[PDB]
């Protein structure tokens, strides 16, 4: 690399290693265009492996702009439009409480108070009909964000439903291999298991478990590589061959509902560049369990705007990931860890290294 890329990312993510004891960590940086890759540590302890760029990590809910990505390409396709009724694509959600909740409140988080986490005890399709049926809204559709697997991952099971492809298989052919994503999976194959490094929670080994629309909302699996060649297509989608794919990134980039500093895409979130790096910083603090904003509609929303700092960060139990990037600059940045660290860490090591190649 660049000494200066060298630099700042080592000057960068040493001190972060050790403050966070991280005990894996690859970072790649889009700098003009091209990624440079770094790593560091061990994918399994006990095993001694080491990271490399072969290596897989839980992307968690930065799976949640794959599942924004592959929307948008079925809305680019004609299959479904964001204005729909959600009882269009799911006739049994009959209670009268879906009336007026769309696809794009599901995308959005804003359908009323859908919960953070699908319940453990949902795990027939039964019982996903009867959490939708039996869950009561706190507010009115298109008030309030409050971030929620059980949203976005319905948005993604229903998003597909037209096509008659599987979740998993509509993202593979869809998404993974127009792009050339050959090392991301939404179930690692046997093939892969060797690549695929543990999560640590407490010092113990742990990945992810099953769970209802885990596929949609937590459940992509991908190497640092794949993850640069994600950056790489969502900074400059009019490269992509594919027409409806390039329309779906640039449909998940768009601005539909403001909070704060922060305009809600589908999967993505995004601020305007140049950013206060403290209101992204402390903006990416979890805080916090559940927070319940009121949002302002953007209408209509507004189209990707090139200058943006565009994110998205993500965790499993063992596992902490983090994207940005800024398509004015082409310039872009992915961390992926095994350990789930504090996200205020994650934005401030990524904007510190962004600032200093801008
Ligand atoms: C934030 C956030 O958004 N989704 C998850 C998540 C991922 C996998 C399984 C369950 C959840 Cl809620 C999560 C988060 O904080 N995950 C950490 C964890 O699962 O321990």
């Amino acid at each position: 690399a660049p000494q200066q890329i060298n630099d700042i990312v080592h000057r960068t993510i040493t001190p972060l290693i050790e403050q966070q004891k991280i005990p894996g960590m690859a970072v790649a940086v889009i700098y003009q265009g091209k990624p440079y890759y770094f790593t560091w540590g061990y994918a399994d302890i006990a095993k001694k492996q080491p990271v490399t760029q072969q290596t897989l990590f839980e992307l968690g809910s930065v799976s949640k702009t794959f599942t924004g990505v592959l929307g948008g390409d079925a809305i680019a396709r004609g299959e479904i439009k964001l204005s729909d009724p959600t009882t269009k694509y799911w006739p049994e959600l009959t209670a009268k409480q879906w009336n007026g909740i769309t696809l794009l409140h599901l995308a959005t988080y804003t359908a009323g108070g859908l919960p953070l986490q699908v319940p453990d005890e949902v795990k027939s399709s039964s019982d996903l009909l009867r959490f939708y049926q039996n869950w009561q809204p706190a507010w009115a559709p298109g008030t309030q964000r409050l971030y929620a697997n059980s949203s976005i991952g319905l948005f993604g099971a229903l998003a597909v439903k037209p096509s008659g492809l599987s979740f998993e298989q509509a993202m593979q052919t869809r998404v993974f291999q127009p792009l050339k994503l050959n090392h991301t999976w939404i179930n690692v194959p046997p093939a892969e298991e060797k690549n695929y490094a543990w999560g640590y929670r407490e010092g113990k080994a742990v990945h992810v478990s099953p769970g209802a629309l885990d596929a949609e909302a937590y459940g992509v699996k991908s190497t640092i590589e794949d993850m640069a060649r994600w950056v790489q297509s969502n900074l400059k989608p009019l490269d992509i061959n594919e027409k409806t794919l390039q329309q779906g990134i640039q449909l998940a980039q768009s601005r539909y509902w403001q909070t704060g500093d922060m305009y809600q895409g589908l999967g993505w979130e995004m601020l305007d560049w140049p950013v206060n790096p403290d209101s992204i910083i402390n903006g990416s603090d979890n805080k916090i369990a559940l927070a319940a904003r009121p949002v302002k509609a953007i209408t209509p929303p507004t189209p990707a705007v090139r200058a943006s700092w565009v994110h998205k960060t993500g965790a499993t139990g063992g596992f902490g990931s983090y994207v940005a990037f800024i398509p004015e600059k082409e310039l872009g940045i992915v961390m992926l860890a095994n350990k789930n660290y504090p996200n205020p860490a994650r934005v401030d090591a990524a904007w510190q290294i962004l600032n200093a190649l801008q």
